């Protein structure tokens, strides 16, 4: 009587394909992107005309897990792929390397060649299981449709756990399309469903550390975001103990940046008053980032301060982490506190001292932020649109609708400036590629994210190189009713890498100049809206434009070439050694490019 | 003195870039394909400007991938791939895996993050060594510019020697930018530069064997077309022993089809007449074939005559096959002979008897290409253009102009019926997509095909759906000054899906009806000239504008809708256990398949 | 342990890390996991009636038996009522030893590299061999070309052949072509596979060149 109650006979009967069907339900996805082939085809047909979810249809299957990514980081859902053998599954290594780097929760299903004939070098036959193991967290292949709830099960869990990231499931042809025929663990055909002393003891020492600083910063990113209170506690204790707030790319977002303890992006790119403010203090509390090389600067000169505090035990690094793999991987934590950040700042906030002023830090803090905002040349009588203006112009207006906006970004200076020049007040709404810095992702990710937000105005920032590579997509946003906003920053060039050629090679551009199509006439032929801004009298109604429109819309800008994300902190160098615009410098740098060049450039 | 003789000192004082460009000249590299990013910097700037190849960028790295395919298979030289570290690595991974089951030569050079930074999880590093593994023959990381000219010869041999096949040599930053400061064996700076007693007797013994053959058959696939005398010892053999041949789907153009002894193409969309002729043979001469199962049928009942000729010693498979890990791999051969098969033949040849007539054998092979031709439902009054019509008018009109024609495809409905409907006479004039299968090949591999040769006339026979997935790279043909010919056979399907989901899943069409782009204001926002043919008269004048144009060319048709491939041999039966079309069966199945869709299909 | 016993058995390894064994469960788990555990498919039913079919056709049967036919209690019981029933001598392999009653007239002792040459006689001559959970390794089949003659002969004129009984999928048709292959434990089938073989009395010529086998080739 007892294993009667613990096995279970209702899957009885059903084909693989119709069990994955079920499997979906139970796990509450509303959303797959995929596309179909000759070992998927049992799948597929079970799902056909399913109202239990929105299939969505890319035109490459690079497409469908991209968007998958951009559904995942704007839902907190796991993004969902299901795509057929061979070239179907090696088309999602890109999505999937990326998912990992980035932390994002994907489930990717592939068919597979029948078991008869997996090993034969097959029709369609890749070898994704072997392929997909340096970029997914756990990946298997299902030998037989008794194991393929188990196997569901497994393949959810740990996407979302720990630090969230890619899974792959093999699915052979003929298990998809055998019919279970025996009973089944119980506990297999349902998803899911205390603090370590070990923990506790680090959260008080890491409390008495923060209550003797006299120089705190906070540095958050992604991790805080993984929980819906994540911003509210972060706020909690920036406000009792009164510390400044800097993020990562990913963590943008995650605080007001219109909060005057607000330092906005360290990094690279970051702003200088927060690499000098991070470089100077002597209390870090890192939640929910990995130190990343375009953070740290050179490493042996990253946060002198703290690790001098540390030493002479009146401060150090706090680091709130999930994933051990992270945890004094880079740099050595005073106090690692692992675990979910937002379950162990509850523990954390009540032992920490509330703080009324810090007349000191804060001087210093406000000087900083004076003397280093973003920036740039601006535009002058004739002179084309700057970059940076049209991200403002673009922040400016969109805060004025009574919808929230979600932006993604392809790669490039245009992400950097959109970083930069964007006013971030809300979680999940920076949906961008940093980790592996994907170009190709800003189209797709939005299509993904607008999806998971239909509400929501969803602009893609992208580049011209970088939408040239997965243009083909637009299609795709009309087909599946996702009226995405997309922004082309058209110089004309892969402007990062001329960047870095202007900088370090004497300007030689090899290769870095990829001719355009008319991309009004593209966006005619997909069915897309288009609107084309040339000059700086057209911005602002065009912008207005563009975000009025209530479909697909393509927005093409003509701007400024040859132009420098400043501030830059470059390779090698610290973190406060950094490169800051000045007008006389760039009005030379024209020269001698022009000159170089023999006036090409 | 010696010591002096055998090192080598020439390339001291150059950077890694320097010797990656130096050796692409010593190995008569004329043409790179690649995309350039923050890892692969220091090479890009060595070959800047360089005069010594042509450079090719296309619009996506995939791009880049079947490009290089595209060129090796047209040329027979290997294709070279230069991309960067991470997103830019990720995206070769579908051609390299292409290139794998297909036998293409493929030098792939990806930019690495530098070595202080390798398992860090770094800027833009992906595991390209491991996650490549699988699809490449060998790949291998440069740890040390003293060690590039010996990596790269030694990429360049493997890809080019046994069967041909894909190769990826990793460049960290660091290495690439470094200097020699040493020395180097003088023979790692130079590229390169008897019959076994044993496959000399199994040559002996495979010649008595077809000395006695009744009804032999030759099986010819694309291992006859590396070597420029293939073909023709291939003639000499059929004709000397008066013998039949059928080629695969990569080995047409290796036999002229218009010879009386053309069998056309067997497998599963091959001719019925092929399919029998082998079935009932007592003798099979594999000629660079590797048994593969889209072309064997079900294998217990493949080639039942031949296995009982083995048994009573009067026949059986002969087997010329280069690489030993596909011999006896699918079938037990009778006589494997090792090594390659043009050089194999020579000495063959001269072993077998001539032949002046084989009445009874050859009476039954005209009786079969009689009764079994490439049937299907013609046009009639008002009706769409039939997809095999219009592959015959392009096959005609083409074979007009004095020039070479080269054919590439994309994947499905319109790559068979391409490959059934042309006549082909040439070696190297199918470029097609095979083992993987991938759609979106065949317009970069167009663009590939022809900087390999400018002189030639290339189309690509396209699909709606495959040309989707890769249609971007427009741009790059325009940019590269490629005049390909691009022919849409616009049925608005899936096709090749479709057929399956009609036979097999009662007309349940599963999300395999993606929405097309204005395919002529996509070319004109490609800067491409465009042709619609929409009836059937405009049929023959509408073929001739795409073939007289002298610049890159798109071309839509609007063929008929739902029709299937046939003959067709059905997964799992016997290579005579075929499907052939018939009138009436066609129109009840349209008539099918308007109910159980309401009308809809 | 469930991977280790099912299929074909082998071994499996479980890493423990001492900070894991060390430490304390603080939290409920799901219950199945707590406990260890606890049809034929049409395909296979098939083929084995049509693996009868071969065998009841057969005039110089022989059955080779390996390590397979031991993995159930029933085994040994099951391959001599089969061989008693149509009236089969039998071959072992090395770990098949003891399968068995070598002391029976109809054991032909182990065949290979340096088994008896009568059973290697046997197995060459033989027009149908039924393969009971061995694998065909390269100590057993001597060159693998030449290996069977008149046992594909007669495959391929519809009159015998290799009827092989095997658990790993894996090992089906990766030496020899079988003829059937018959998926699944090996003693299971054969108690669908005995029932529908024909019983045979005698078979005086395929014996006697058996007997004289022996006879001339002792260890
Ligand atoms: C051209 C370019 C320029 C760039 N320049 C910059 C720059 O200037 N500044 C910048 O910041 N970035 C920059 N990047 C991005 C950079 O590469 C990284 O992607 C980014 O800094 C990572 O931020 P992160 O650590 O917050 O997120 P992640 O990489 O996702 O790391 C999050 C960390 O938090 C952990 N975590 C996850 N969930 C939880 C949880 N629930 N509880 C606790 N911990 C958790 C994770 O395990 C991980 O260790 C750039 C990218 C590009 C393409
Ligand atoms: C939708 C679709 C349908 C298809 N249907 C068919 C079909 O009906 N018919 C068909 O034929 N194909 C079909 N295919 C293609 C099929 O899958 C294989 O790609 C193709 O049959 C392989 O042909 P091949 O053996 O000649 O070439 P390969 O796969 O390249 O094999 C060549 C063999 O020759 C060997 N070799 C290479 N070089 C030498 C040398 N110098 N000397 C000696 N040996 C050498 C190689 O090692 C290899 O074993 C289809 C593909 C698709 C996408
Ligand atoms: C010096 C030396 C000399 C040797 N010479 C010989 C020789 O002359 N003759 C000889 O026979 N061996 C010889 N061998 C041994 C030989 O190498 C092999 O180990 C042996 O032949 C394997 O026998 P087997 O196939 O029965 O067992 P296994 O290798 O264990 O194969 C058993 C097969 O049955 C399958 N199977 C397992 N369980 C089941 C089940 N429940 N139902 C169905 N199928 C199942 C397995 O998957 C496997 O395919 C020699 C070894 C040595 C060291
Ligand atoms: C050209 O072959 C196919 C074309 N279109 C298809 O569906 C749209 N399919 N679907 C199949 N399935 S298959 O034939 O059993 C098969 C396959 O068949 C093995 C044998 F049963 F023939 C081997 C490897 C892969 C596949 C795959 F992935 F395609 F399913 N083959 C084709
Ligand atoms: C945002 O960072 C870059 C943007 N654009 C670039 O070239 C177009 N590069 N080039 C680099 N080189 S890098 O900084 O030494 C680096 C890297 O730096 C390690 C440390 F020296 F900072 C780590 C991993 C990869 C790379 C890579 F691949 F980008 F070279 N970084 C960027
Ligand atoms: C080539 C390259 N990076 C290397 C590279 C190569 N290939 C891929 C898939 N991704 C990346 N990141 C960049 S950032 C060029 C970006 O050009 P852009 O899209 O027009 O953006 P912008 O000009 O604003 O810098
Ligand atoms: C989806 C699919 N095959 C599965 C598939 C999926 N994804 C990739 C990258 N490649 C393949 N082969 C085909 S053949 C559809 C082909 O459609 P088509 O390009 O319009 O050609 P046609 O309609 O003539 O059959
Ligand atoms: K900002
Ligand atoms: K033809
Ligand atoms: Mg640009
Ligand atoms: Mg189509």
């Amino acid at each position: 009587k007892k294993k009667e109650q613990l096995m279970d006979d209702s899957f009885i009967g059903l084909t693989g394909g119709e069990i994955f069907h079920e499997m979906m339900l139970r796990h509450k996805v509303d959303t797959v992107f995929g596309y179909a082939g000759g070992a998927i085809l049992p799948v597929f047909d079970a799902i056909y005309n399913s109202d239990k979810f929105k299939f969505v249809l890319p035109r490459h299957e690079q497409g469908a897990g991209h968007m998958a990514e951009g559904y995942a980081r704007a839902s907190g859902k796991p993004g969902v792929v299901l795509v057929t053998s061979g070239p179907g599954a090696t088309n999602v290594i890109t999505p999937m390397a990326d998912a990992l780097m980035d932390g994002v929760p994907l489930v990717v299903f592939s068919g597979q060649v029948p078991t008869t004939a997996i090993g034969t070098d097959a029709f369609q036959e890749a070898d994704i299981v072997g392929i997909s193991r340096s970029c997914t967290k756990w990946n298997v292949m299902v030998k037989n449709v008794a194991e393929l709830p188990r196997r569901i099960n497994e393949a959810f869990e740990i996407a979302t756990t720990g630090r969230p990231g890619p899974v792959l499931v093999d699915l052979p042809k003929d298990v998809t399309a055998s019919i279970l025929r025996e009973s089944i663990p119980i506990n297999t055909t349902l998803p899911s469903n205390a603090v370590s002393e070990f923990t506790s003891e680090a959260i008080k020492r890491a409390a008495n550390i923060l209550n003797k600083a006299k120089k705190p910063i906070i540095y958050a990113g992604a991790g805080i975001l993984n929980n819906e209170q994540g911003p509210k506690l972060l706020k909690e204790l920036a406000d009792k103990a009164n510390i400044p707030v800097t993020t990562t790319l990913q963590g943008l977002g995650a605080f007001d940046q219109r909060d005057p303890k607000s330092l906005d992006m360290l990094g690279m790119h970051g702003s200088a008053a927060a690499n000098t403010a991070i470089q100077n203090a002597d209390c870090i509390i890192a939640l929910g980032a990995r130190f990343d090389d375009r953070v740290t600067g050179n490493i042996s000169k990253f946060a002198p301060e703290a690790k001098l505090a540390a030493s002479e035990g009146r401060g150090g690094i706090l680091h709130f982490e999930i994933s051990p793999k992270n945890i004094n991987k880079v740099v050595e934590a005073t106090e690692a506190i692992e675990g979910d950040v937002t379950a162990n700042l509850q523990s954390f906030i009540p032992l920490v001292d509330s703080i009324e002023n810090r007349p000191e830090w804060f001087n210093k803090i406000n000087e900083w932020k004076k003397k280093y905002p973003y920036s740039y040349q601006l535009e002058t009588p004739g002179s084309l649109i700057k970059p940076q203006t049209l991200i403002k112009e673009i922040s400016d207006q969109a805060q004025t609708y009574n919808k929230e906006v979600i932006v993604t970004t392809g790669v490039g200076q245009h992400q950097m400036w959109a970083a930069q020049h964007f006013t971030w007040t809300q979680p999940r709404t920076m949906i961008t590629s940093g980790g592996l810095g994907t170009m190709g992702y800003g189209l797709p990710a939005a299509i993904g994210a607008q999806v998971a937000k239909p509400d929501a105005i969803v602009i893609d920032i992208d580049g011209d190189a970088s939408f040239n590579m997965t243009l083909t997509e637009l299609s795709s946003a009309v087909q599946a009713g996702a009226p995405i906003k997309v922004c082309v920053l058209n110089n004309e060039e892969q402007g990062m890498v001329t960047q870095w050629q202007s900088l370090f090679y004497e300007h030689r551009y090899s290769h870095t100049h990829q001719s355009n199509p008319d991309f009004m006439k593209l966006a005619e032929s997909m069915n897309v809206k288009g609107i084309r801004i040339t000059n700086q009298q057209e911005l602002k109604s065009g912008v207005k434009e563009f975000l009025d429109a209530t479909e697909p819309v393509l927005l093409e800008v003509i701007v400024e070439k040859k132009v420098p994300v400043l501030p830059m902190v470059p390779a090698g160098k610290a973190l406060d050694d950094f490169i800051l615009w000045d007008a006389e410098v760039e009005k030379q740098q024209n020269d001698l490019r022009k000159e170089r060049t023999g006036g090409k450039y």
